[PDB]
């Protein structure tokens, strides 16, 4: 019967679209290529105020090279002239009643003890210890550059997908308005902007400047590159995004933020040496560049085609079994 | 006929001779690890004239640990012994007539301004603001390390293919000539030894050491670890090439280069601080390791050859149907 | 006859089960993401003796932002009080007879010759040179910081697998004892605690702290994240292993370690300038990341149906055909 012929064409026209589709979809004849090889400089720009100071870009910005990943200093705590020798511990955890619970055996990870219970105040009496003196005192509360929030920092980053040996940047003047340094980076008005406020990337990360200047915090500026080599060379474009790294979890058991500490290196005019010991507060930067892409290969053509084929002359056998059994 | 099964028999032979050859040629047989896991140690050497002065690695190198991207300094502008205070900024964009355009609508991402109009110089007047002071004079002429041509960059680069825990070294004795700390690399003479000279590193990625230095530039090292772990273990081997990263785009809107502000923190018999504050023009360099290995595995050979097997069975029909029509 | 249907029926089912074991095993059904996304941010605490003096995290962490590379400094040498000059380079390499092997064909990527042949002592004669006087000795031995076995590297790793938005966290409280600080890392009693112990990381590596902080060394804290999105969230866990990065290869023809030189930087309260050289020794830890995740794909899991059916259905001829023939 022609009829037989017409149910089964319209079944193999029919299956025959819904995996085409499929495979069509998933761009199952692409080898993809996802180890992006990206080159990240970063350049920022502002200056703050702090207690009675001026902070420029060589003050609070560490590294100075322009990494991938870099801090601005927004809150630091200081402890001026600093020399070796003796001193009591202003840790309250090193409390101690007699030389007899200052021994090697009490906080085996921490400082050196000298062995002496000696009494740093009226109301306190600690381990004595050997180090910088005198020690510091991080309980303190000090104020926070509030500025920074205006800074700005300029993101260049240079990418290569190796399998493919297709390289492009994210600099493109045709895709942002003209006075590009003028410009400033908006998810909508201005996605393609390299150059980000610092306050715009701690709003686009859901994060209040007041509590993360106060506490520190670790920020990722995201820099995404997935691409269908088979368009346009100028249809490759980085698409940005942004998140908080630095876990706020309820469990916890440790305190939010970020901070490190670094000693300011001085010796005396009678040769003796002293530092000023910096605990910094601030926000780290880490550009994190993600990308694949996917070129038509004969290979992946092949093989999805094989696997398409093979589907749909089952397909329609089944279909052809349930049809007649007619459930 | 014997000879329809003749025809068909070639017809076989040759078509599968063709899918077999294209599949071979892929290696559509073997899982292949695109996640390469290296650590990069570099090590610089050489010494520099600049001024009157003898730089060493310790002076022009940062940072010092040997990591995958360092900077060799080869130009820099000193201004020495700024400390806080009030001064007229000497950049022409501060220019003011009166007090009324030195607010703080002007200029909101610079300095901090005070508000008043002062004379920098007779011929220019320029907004006062609160920093270091003197301020800084980028648009002199400085000279350039030009030794830096003759410096030597030594990369230790040890990567690993966790997919099949195949890990290796580019420290390769027996494919370098001996005296090995004796060896430089050059492409085709030594295209294994870990020691590049900076100037042919400059050379390779088709830059002027002149240009490059006077402006500053990115420069990548890249090593390639393409391997095909089928073979010996002796022939996973580094191959090594070379780019500028920073692009000198014709459209640009950003002077090229590259260079970095720090600052040495002096303090005074006094106790009053003061820094000196360094702009460094020098060459970024970028370890870049890219590489995928390629194994056998069996998931990957049954289903290509499905694919084969399928393919030439229906290229077999079109073929038949492409003679018997004869067109 | 009904048997052979029986012979052909159990042919397929045993048949079947090799293959369907077989892709089943390799997650054949799975789209592979081996491009994580990681941010590591790591925190040193301890404090040592060397010489006469304290040393405390500010003074042998470097750098101190802690990223996923830094180094304890275990052993230093210090040349103190250079200043720019001429003086006679202390190196053997450097001897000469007379100026005429000081020329600037001697040594040509060496320091700066200024063409003297002096006495640097009475039994050796070198090259004078101009540079930071008097020259270093690294010829001489010097103890080392033995509290660093002590020390504690605590690692916080963020990562995020992009293809699939599965992003998750190695601070896992629920995984490891509670008193989380108290906790430290071994790989059978706590696997997951982020805590680890500098002389534990030297030991799990294979390594000797005296051996090691002599000569410095390369040591990698590898975190894995091989992950299966189709089982729970909480089955991805991160596994840690530990490695020593710096071949000690016996052909070596390069002295195994690791240092680098780095310069204290003081003005005169003349006004002349004079830094610390410092040759440090210590121990370089990489935190290197991988990753790859599985979850299930309609793609996939056609191509892997397609593959098993096709091979089945020519594996129970092949072995009807070794079967019929019976040999
Ligand atoms: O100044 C301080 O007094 C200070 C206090 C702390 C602290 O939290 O107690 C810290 C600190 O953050 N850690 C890390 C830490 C804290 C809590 C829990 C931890 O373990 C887990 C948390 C969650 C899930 C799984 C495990 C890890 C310390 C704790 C112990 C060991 C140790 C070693 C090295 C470095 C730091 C720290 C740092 C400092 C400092 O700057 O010197
Ligand atoms: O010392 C200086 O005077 C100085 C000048 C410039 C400058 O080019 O104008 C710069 C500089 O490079 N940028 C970056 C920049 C420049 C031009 C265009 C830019 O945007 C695009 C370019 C091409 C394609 C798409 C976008 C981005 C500045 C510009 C604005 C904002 C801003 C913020 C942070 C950091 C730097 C800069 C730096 C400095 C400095 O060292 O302090
Ligand atoms: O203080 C020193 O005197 C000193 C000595 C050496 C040394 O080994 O001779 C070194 C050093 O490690 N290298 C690297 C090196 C050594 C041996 C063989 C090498 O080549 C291969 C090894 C194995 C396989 C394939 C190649 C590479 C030097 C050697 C030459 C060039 C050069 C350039 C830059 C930097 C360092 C070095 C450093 C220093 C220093 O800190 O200043
Ligand atoms: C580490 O601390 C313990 C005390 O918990 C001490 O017994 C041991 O000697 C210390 N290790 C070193 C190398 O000093
Ligand atoms: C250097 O002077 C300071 C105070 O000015 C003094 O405390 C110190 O002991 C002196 N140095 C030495 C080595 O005595
Ligand atoms: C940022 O600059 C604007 C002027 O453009 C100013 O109104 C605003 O107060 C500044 N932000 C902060 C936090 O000072
Ligand atoms: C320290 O001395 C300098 C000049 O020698 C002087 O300008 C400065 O005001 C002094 N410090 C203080 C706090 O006055
Ligand atoms: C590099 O060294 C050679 C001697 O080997 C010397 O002739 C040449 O001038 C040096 N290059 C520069 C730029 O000084
Ligand atoms: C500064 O003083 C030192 C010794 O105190 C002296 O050697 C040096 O020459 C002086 N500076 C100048 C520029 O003369
Ligand atoms: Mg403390
Ligand atoms: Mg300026
Ligand atoms: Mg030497
Ligand atoms: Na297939």
């Amino acid at each position: 019967w022609t009829i037989g012929i017409i149910n089964r064409v319209v079944q193999l026209l029919i299956i025959s679209y819904f995996v085409g589709w499929v495979f069509l979809h998933e761009k199952a004849y692409q080898v993809r290529d996802t180890a992006i090889e990206s080159s990240v400089v970063t350049k920022v720009k502002g200056s703050g105020l702090y207690a009675n100071r001026v902070m420029d870009v060589s003050d609070y910005v560490t590294p100075p090279q322009g990494t991938s990943v870099f801090v601005i200093i927004t809150k630091m705590i200081v402890t001026e002239n600093q020399m070796q020798g003796f001193c009591p511990e202003s840790e309250e955890k090193y409390r101690c009643v007699s030389d007899s619970q200052c021994g090697p055996e009490r906080l085996p990870g921490g400082g050196i003890l000298t062995g002496r219970c000696v009494n740093y105040s009226s109301v306190l009496r600690t381990c004595e210890i050997q180090g910088w003196c005198p020690t510091e005192v991080d309980t303190v509360e000090t104020p926070i550059m509030m500025e920074a929030e205006n800074f700005t920092i300029f993101i260049k980053n240079s990418i290569r997908f190796p399998l493919f040996n297709f390289e492009k940047g994210n600099l493109l003047p045709n895709l942002t308005a003209r006075d590009m340094k003028t410009c400033r980076f908006h998810p909508d008005k201005d996605p393609f902007c390299p150059i980000l406020r610092v306050g715009d990337v701690v709003k686009f990360a859901g994060q209040d400047f007041a509590k993360l200047a106060r506490t520190g915090g670790v920020l990722g500026i995201k820099i995404g590159w997935v691409c269908d080599l088979d368009k346009a060379w100028d249809q490759c474009i980085p698409k940005y995004s942004f998140t908080r790294l630095d876990s706020v979890s309820e469990k916890s058991s440790v305190s939010p933020g970020y901070n490190f500490r670094f000693a300011k290196y001085y010796k005396m005019e009678n040769g003796s040496e002293y530092r000023t010991l910096l605990k910094a507060f601030g926000i780290r930067f880490d550009v994190l560049v993600y990308g694949n892409a996917g070129k038509f290969n004969i290979i992946p053509t092949i093989i999805s085609s094989v696997a398409a084929f093979t589907s749909v002359g089952v397909g329609t056998v089944l279909c052809d079994i349930i049809l007649l059994n007619f459930l």
